[PDB]
């Protein structure tokens, strides 16, 4: 053409993330973009060598690389420039290269909030996490301009404006970034100590549905993503299903102590240690006891005795409370390749799946998941969806377990921790703390999942760590991230004179 009129695009600011403070953990930043068109470099060949000096590239392969493009009005030359080396290449002067401010996303905390927030691709597109999960949203619409554009195909005049750019819109997110330090440290430190390969650690506000905190290892810093590996850009706590074991056996209590037939000073016989049904042999941990009532049960996490009382309740009862926590249930927050693992159900419930399912390898969960039940126990029976964004107004969430059951079983969590015989190490100093350790086969992961403070809970707290060189590994660390949480939401002291 002897001329010819262009749609051009003007790229949308896309919003900031902060935490739930308003501390920035994605910021779109100007970056010094160079680019070139051929068709103008192709008449100032004596420049090119001086221009490929510049950009540190071979003379020979940029001059094969303009010549092999002599028809085309664009090439990017490189992207994510300070302004000093845009300036240091447009002092040049040479035709057919042009500077542009491009928007690139900085993560200010790097690796801490890594998983969490994500990345976005080389178009400034979502990848990953946040990002990914709200891209719509941070995104905003792009603009459109006409221009004017001669024989070589450059911009000879601006028409006008014809749609304005809309920016994208602020996120706050749950997150706490000060908790979500403390969970990162602490679980890092463990790794190193207990020798182990992997973990995560989720925190959630049990009245609000918050995800406050959520830390996986191994963890990668989004700003420097070239040596990238799978394994660290592993969202665990989302991602990774494994059998809860012991750790629901609060929900097999929660049936029984809503069925009727059972209270928490009734007494089961689970000598000698193993129990045979059909084919098949329930054996516990350990094989010392007798009598037990409910608290000792879940203290020795026999699997005897919760089999005994999901034979006399019935699995129906035990699934339908999993199943009203959200265990093997879409968590709804939308982040990629989220799994929802998987509760089983039947009509008929044979012994050995009822059995399986109330000492929990009948089922697998994320760690989100156990979370979000352990935060509906912890907020005396009541269900709150969970939210990676700062909730304000809280939603009204669903009474699953009746609250009297759930004061129970807290009660029972407690004296977990708290009586001789107990997980001791999850004691929490400042504060009556409340959970269960357990073991998930893989090699295995230690689990703990607990709340405090246990009379007027806040926080619910998930521990995993994969395969430890079982469930005594996590207490402590539990113990650490819970004592340092409470402290940075100035919550007071529940065990006082």
């Amino acid at each position: 053409p002897a001329r010819s009129v262009r749609h051009i695009a003007i790229p949308a600011h896309r919003g900031l993330i902060t935490d739930r403070n308003g501390e920035p953990l994605a910021v779109s930043t100007p970056v010094t973009t160079l680019w070139a068109n051929p068709k103008e470099l192709m008449t100032a060949k004596e420049r090119w060598p001086q221009l490929a000096a510049a950009l540190g590239q071979d003379t020979k392969l940029f001059a094969d690389r303009i010549e092999q493009n002599a028809e085309r009005e664009f090439i990017y030359l490189v992207r994510g420039l300070t302004p000093e080396q845009g300036e240091g290449v447009i002092a040049l002067k040479v035709p057919g290269v042009y500077s542009i401010e491009e928007f690139r996303r900085f993560y200010p905390a790097g690796e801490v909030v890594a998983h969490a927030v994500g990345f976005t691709d080389v178009d400034d597109r979502g990848r990953e996490g946040i990002e990914l999960a709200f891209d719509e949203w941070l995104a905003g619409v792009p603009g459109k301009r006409q221009v004017l554009k001669d024989r070589r195909g450059r911009v000879i005049k601006d028409v006008q404006v014809t749609k304005n750019a809309k920016p994208g819109k602020t996120l706050a997110l749950s997150i706490d970034l000060r908790l979500q330090y403390l969970a990162h440290r602490e679980l890092r430190n463990a790794l190193l100590e207990n020798g182990a390969k992997a973990g995560s650690l989720v925190i959630m506000d049990v009245k609000t549905g918050e995800i406050l905190a959520m830390t996986n290892q191994p963890t990668y810093n989004p700003n420097n993503r070239r040596n990238l590996q799978p394994a660290a850009m592993r969202n665990r706590a989302m991602i990774d299903v494994f059998e809860p074991g012991s750790t629901v056996k609060p929900f097999s209590m929660s049936a029984a102590l809503a069925s009727g037939r059972w209270k928490p000073s009734d007494i089961v016989d689970v000598y000698p240690g193993t129990l045979q049904i059909g084919r098949y042999t329930i054996r516990d941990v350990s094989r010392n006891s007798r009598q037990l009532d409910l608290t000792g049960i879940l203290i020795k996490s026999s699997n005897v005795g919760i089999s005994k009382i999901a034979f006399d309740i019935g699995a129906e009862s035990i699934y339908s409370v999993m199943q009203q926590v959200g265990l093997g249930q879409d968590t709804g927050l939308g982040f990629p390749g989220e799994r929802v693992g998987n509760l089983p159900n039947h009509r008929k419930w044979p012994k050995a799946e009822t059995a399986t399912l109330a000492y929990g390898y009948g089922l697998s969960v994320t760690a989100i998941q156990l979370a979000h039940a352990y935060a509906a126990l912890a907020n005396d029976g009541k269900s709150v969806p969970l939210s990676m964004t700062r909730v304000d107004r809280v939603p009204d969430g669903v009474q699953v377990i009746s609250p009297e059951v759930a004061s129970t079983v807290q009660g029972m969590l407690q004296q977990v921790v708290e009586a001789q015989g107990g997980v001791f190490r999850a004691q929490v100093p400042g504060y009556h703390a409340a959970g269960k350790s357990g073991t998930a086969r893989k090699a295995y992961r230690s689990l703990f999942a607990g709340f405090a403070p246990a009379t007027d809970p806040r926080i619910a707290m998930v521990v995993v760590i994969d395969e430890p060189s079982g469930g005594l590994v996590s207490a402590p660390v539990f113990s650490k991230v819970m004592a340092g949480a409470l402290r940075l939401m100035n919550v007071p002291p529940d065990n006082l004179p």
